[PDB]
């Protein structure tokens, strides 16, 4: 199966040490955005995929080309913006908060926000399974939220990503635009979690968000964070749970979860054991700074499963 | 409000890896010491500090200057000793012991115990709302006790952290130099634990070791190590637990709880609320290595108070 | 003497290896801007000086501050901007050209950016002896622009690195926008070189340079890259040769010169001896990453010269 | 007492970060090889010990023996083989399994793989309390089988460590050797683990496969994981458990209990404080990257215990 | 123009410090190889290329096929092997002769040894423009051998780095083993130098080594280590001299002039300006670890030569 | 041939960038101190040493034991002092003086300044070949001013090295002692330099100050700094020039030279011979940090020779 997905990748700085940035010194470079996360997570259960995204002509934006296509991922819809840089981010670790992580944006004005309807291409999109995107997408300008109803309106199955971040849009906001998508387009999947839900249903509760949300999706996935995620189909409830494990960066860890259900699922598992094993690729990524370089592929996960 | 402490500002030299110190290759320098600690502490909760301490004509000298008057810092009221040396340490981490450190001194006729009465002007001493010192002070040189004895004879206000340190004086050394200093001068604040306790009145139990105190100090902080810290307080008695998290290095952690406490306090804080969120800056700073780089502000105890 | 600058405070991300920045892993945090770098080297030689920047409400922005602050530069007149963040950059060191660095900008719509006449405070202004700015502030915003004319409207003397970057603006805009300036105000000094000699003036000479300059600039200071640099004054040229040192990288080493040369001016040196001492400076910054952070004393520029 | 071991020195790359050794970039060395590792642990409860092994004419071979000479081993009957490298390996952390680690063996035709019979001295041998050997050295190659052999003939007093691995020969093979090995010489003591006796008896309880192998051994140490120990010893069992902490690497662990264990026995400890003991030895070992870096001496276990 | 070249691929380790191994103790991981290092500076000047290699099925192996695929080499003719490791070495530098750098390598019947005709492919190797193989695939095996000879057989035209390696063979076998080869297969290029040209004809001197190896080259590529290098073409000689760079570890210098050279000549480059251009690329290679990192693209290569 | 030297060993800490120590925030420990090198330089060419010094009962002066006799360093005559630290030093490099180090001394009152004629046995230091110390040893204290004292009594050949350190004695004062000593005792070695000249005798020619010298010393090794070294013996003098390398770290080039010379007599190396070597292993000294770490062997300084 091939996804395909829309979105802006970042390169990520991430702090060698915890604690405010104003006293890390150094800082680790790595290659994220969700949606390269995605693609990576995918391609790393057996199928294929591909991005469409647009980098700087700078050297993140090669650096990000080389790595996804090393990664395996179909780079050649990918387009290069000479008049404007590579999207980045800097990773605080574990304050003030223990465990949690805090990205900071240089984002603004990015070759990445300048994504647009015209780099979506329809006979490229229809070559597509499923045509995947998020709530970063869709706040980083009209241009690539454009994009986005674009290729979902080309696409015959949608997976959605909530993904909502507070730095990039209102929560006002982020509630209107995410119920207008979800009004015009019904989604094959709707991935997102309980923090999300209150600002999109006003509605904290997985099972009452779920119930809220069948009317736009058909498989939704409701993760609750360390505890783990719970699926929901068919009239089906079926909670898969976390793990206790060192914590170095949670940063990627929705999207190892996400990226790894999808890509089984098109392996015909069953949904249950799809989240199980989505489960581990997300524990494993909590593990590490870094989104991609620990996903994990399907034996790895299975090894795993066996000692644990 | 204003803190006045006086000490010796030591630069510290954390290892990179835990273990013994003989086979730790690489070392990070901080700056340390417990009053120059307690200093910014007090600074991060919105009042006013200054230090009175001597340091060397050397690189490491001026390291301390430059580092605390970054911190908002009074550093007009230092000294530069014409030829004795900056005070420093070494930190072994983890070994023998798992979460706990080891501080490994060179700080024998350095510039910090050459601080003496000569060094403590009337006038400042008269501006503070508190005065600051601790068993460190005490402890290093005839001349630093004595600059103590100088600042509490003209302090209406009193702090006292008792912090015993075995290397640098016996027990009994540090019982009578202690109970010395406290019959002489009434405490509005005494900052100990079990330990100091034990080795002073003989005495381990919280509660007990507090009654003996309060002869002594209208305001006792007893802390417990991990499990957290009790303050006293009229005829209240209030137990505030500590959090679990990972420990990188617990060095600071005491003098983290106590300057935020006495910030706090003089920011208005009821007794209980000082001491929780002083339980907080002394759990973010066991997590990393520096005694400093993480002493929260008000803001981001709150942060970390409704997202824990 | 004090000097007042103007400008935009950077934070720099050093490349810890040489090489295209798609295959560097490590970056190393450093406080720089070519004013904040003026302001330290002036004080190294024993004079005052201050900063009119903006910064973010931001781990970067706070770094600024604590940095600068620490170093003994007046921070009390910096501005925090609600909203915009703290300008960044990188640092591409030897790549491809060995022995030169290439700085990688992510400043726009920064905080720095959005200095303005409103920032000014003109009886602080007043208060300096040298008012002094460059052709980045003249580039980054029309507001940061506007607050230099008005900073020059009241300085009874004026000071001037042109201080070319050609990703910030055109080589036209340049010419017209640093001549516009030249015209309206003269200069106590003039700091360039035959690059933005030939941008301004077309003339890479660096004696007809100087001549054409003259008209505009009491005292010219003219680099000549790893050769030197020559200062023009009283109808006379003094050449002041480099020294051939290992390079770490160069970024700085403008700053370190200008900064430190005005300085031992104000401190009564011969101008010729002043730039002696300047060209020790400039020789130093370029052995480390760090624009700041091995700017020497007056003493150890006579340590240098002594032994080489 | 003096301790004679038989193996195999390698040299051991560390991964410096968690996950698949792909996306891993730095390797950080350390003098390892389970004897290696026993006669470390051994010498640090102040008893004396030799190893038989054979290393490359080689940086690798002089830096296993200028280490083990350093912790005070008697290295002088070690052989320097001139026409084979020698033995290295790579941990994997954490990865796929969190809390366990992967060797990455480059040890095929080594100069350690070519111990024989002729290098070992009878003399030699025989001047030992106690001749100690692996269930890796039997795997390595028939010459080092042989070597094992040779010694166990000469010797009074023999130790042996199942430590099997399934990397260096099959389950059965490994059955097959041992068994044979234990048949021919009566241990004093035999060290191994829950799953060593399920690939040698199929019994996988403690007390089964510990009375089972009571025909070949004397005194029976069973391995449990993170549980702790069980030693076995005229007809009683003395269960020891583990401490939790924080593991950086599990490697080296069950030799740092082995050879700590049998030292204090030759010191004179009761049994059950020796097996205590041991258990502090593995505990420590685990909190670091390292088979030997953090092996304790006696007086830093008793340290460890007061406190803990 | 397509390059398919046949050889060893390596994983490098490469020392973090000059000196003996036995005192470094940290290590960078690279992907190198000498024809693996010849495509990526062959797809660097816009030409596409293929390596036919196998891997080990091991991280390492997949590391390789990442990292290439990532660089745009095309890895479809690239096999895993069942059963052999993936080959290594570390790189120690500087010692025991400053500026020089030494292979120590751990390939010995690894997956790339196990490299036979039956993994060349006629018709993709008839697709080739050029097919490049060195003495080190000649060296390492002689299924290896066989595939060159294979290779060489189909190809119209030919290319050929001596690449001498003593510690995989001794200078008798290589110089027979290279005469061999060059005495049935003609070469369009001979890639080679003062060394080899010692070892192979007795003859050190360039002039006359391109003399007598213009019987079985077109076109002679004679390197003179830092001085530069020399083409011999059409009757025609020209020297191209080195620059004088700091040196951090030449190890992959060669192949980074050799694979660029042959890239500018299907560029259309004149001859001479192709060598310059080549000399570029292993000017900077010199300044870095690893091998592959700081290639150049011919933009690179241009701005190099614009300011030097 | 054994040497034996007296002199405190001090524990390194070495910066791991350029500049001022109060911007430096790490540092790479190592064994050091000026008879520590000597003894390694000495045992690298094949003779056998040992050292005569007190270090604490800490972890440092157990680092300093086992680092010295990993080396082949006899070690047993060294003494644990229970009641003072080991002594130790930070090197700052390249700052303010390029490629020139300096060495910041935290050593007073450690238990190597507590060196005293007790610890010196007279059996052992009859057993030598040769005693050697140096003007350190005589500055430290005055217990181990003693210690050199009687060691030169009983001593039939003794060596010295006249170290100068200004930090740790007057100009006048290291002339006195060491006029002192040279009057009180024939050397039979006398290693040296011009600076040393220059305090000693008012003579900084080296011509000139080895005839001042040659009364008391039968061979002088004048060493001159970057440019080489000249010996002087049997009215013989011969210049040895030194080599063009990229610097580090000149802290223990010295001692490298000096070592390896005395060492390279007693193989009964010609004098000029001996000095090139000697030259050789003080070259490499100076590109590493770590006054130890790349002492060459013999026929490391034989490969050098051969390619330099
Ligand atoms: N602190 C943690 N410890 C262990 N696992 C975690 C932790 N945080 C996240 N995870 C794993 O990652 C998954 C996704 O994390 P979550 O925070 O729910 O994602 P998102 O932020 O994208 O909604 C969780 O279901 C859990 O399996
Ligand atoms: N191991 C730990 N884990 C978590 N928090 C800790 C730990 N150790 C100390 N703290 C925090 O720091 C505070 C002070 O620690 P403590 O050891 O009592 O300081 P002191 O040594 O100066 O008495 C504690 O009350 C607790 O909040
Ligand atoms: N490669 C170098 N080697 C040695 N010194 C240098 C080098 N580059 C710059 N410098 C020193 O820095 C000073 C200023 O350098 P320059 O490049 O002219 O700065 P700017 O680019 O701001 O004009 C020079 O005059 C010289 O002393
Ligand atoms: N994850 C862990 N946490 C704490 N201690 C451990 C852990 N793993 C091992 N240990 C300690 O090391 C000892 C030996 O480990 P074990 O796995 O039994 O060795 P082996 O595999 O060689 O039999 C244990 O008994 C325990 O004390
Ligand atoms: N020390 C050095 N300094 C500068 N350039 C170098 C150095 N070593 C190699 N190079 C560059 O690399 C090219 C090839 O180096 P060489 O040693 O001839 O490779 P090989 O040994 O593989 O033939 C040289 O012609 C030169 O341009
Ligand atoms: N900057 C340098 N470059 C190259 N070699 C050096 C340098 N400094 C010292 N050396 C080598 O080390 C030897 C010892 O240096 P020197 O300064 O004479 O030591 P000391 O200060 O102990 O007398 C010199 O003779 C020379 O061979
Ligand atoms: O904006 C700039 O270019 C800048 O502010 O100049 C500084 C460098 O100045 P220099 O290149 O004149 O040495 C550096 O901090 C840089 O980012
Ligand atoms: O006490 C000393 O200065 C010392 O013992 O000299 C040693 C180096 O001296 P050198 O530079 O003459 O070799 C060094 O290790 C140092 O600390
Ligand atoms: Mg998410
Ligand atoms: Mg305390
Ligand atoms: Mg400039
Ligand atoms: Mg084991």
């Amino acid at each position: 199966a091939k996804l395909i997905t829309l979105g802006e990748i970042l390169i990520e700085f991430n702090a060698l040490s915890p604690g405010p940035l104003r006293h890390v010194s150094y800082f680790e470079k790595h290659v994220a955005g969700s949606e390269a996360n995605y693609c990576v997570a995918f391609i790393k259960q057996g199928n294929e995929c591909g991005i469409i995204a647009k980098v700087g002509d700078d050297e993140f934006g090669y650096n990000a080309i080389e790595w996804l296509r090393g990664q395996g991922v179909d780079v050649s819809h990918m387009k290069i913006d000479p008049s404007a840089p590579t999207g980045i981010f800097f990773i605080q670790r574990h304050y003030p908060v223990p465990l949690k992580s805090e990205s900071i944006y240089y984002r603004k004005g990015s070759a990445g926000s300048k994504l647009s309807p015209e780099d979506v291409d329809e006979e490229y999109v229809k070559s597509a399974d499923l045509v995947h995107s998020s709530g970063i997408t869709l706040a980083i300008s009209s241009t690539a939220k454009e994009a986005v109803y674009k290729a979902f309106e080309i696409a015959s199955n949608r997976s959605f990503d909530t993904n909502i971040r507070l730095k990039l849009w209102s929560a006002e906001e982020a509630k209107r635009e995410i119920l207008k998508l979800l009004s015009k387009f019904h989604l094959k999947f709707l991935i997102t979690d309980t923090d999300d839900s209150k600002i999109i249903l006003g509605e904290s509760d997985p099972d009452k968000a779920a119930k809220a949300f069948s009317d736009y999706a058909e498989i939704i996935v409701m993760k609750l964070g360390p505890k783990g995620a719970i699926v929901y189909y068919d009239g089906k409830k079926y909670y898969s749970s976390g793990y206790q494990v060192p914590v170095e960066d949670v940063t990627g860890a929705g999207d190892a979860l996400g990226g790894t259900f999808l890509s089984l699922y098109y392996k015909g598992f069953e949904m249950e054991k799809a989240l199980d094993y989505a489960i581990v690729a997300s524990t494993l990524n909590v593990m590490i700074r870094g989104d991609q370089e620990n996903l994990p592929t399907t034996k790895d996960i299975e090894t795993f499963l066996r000692e644990m």
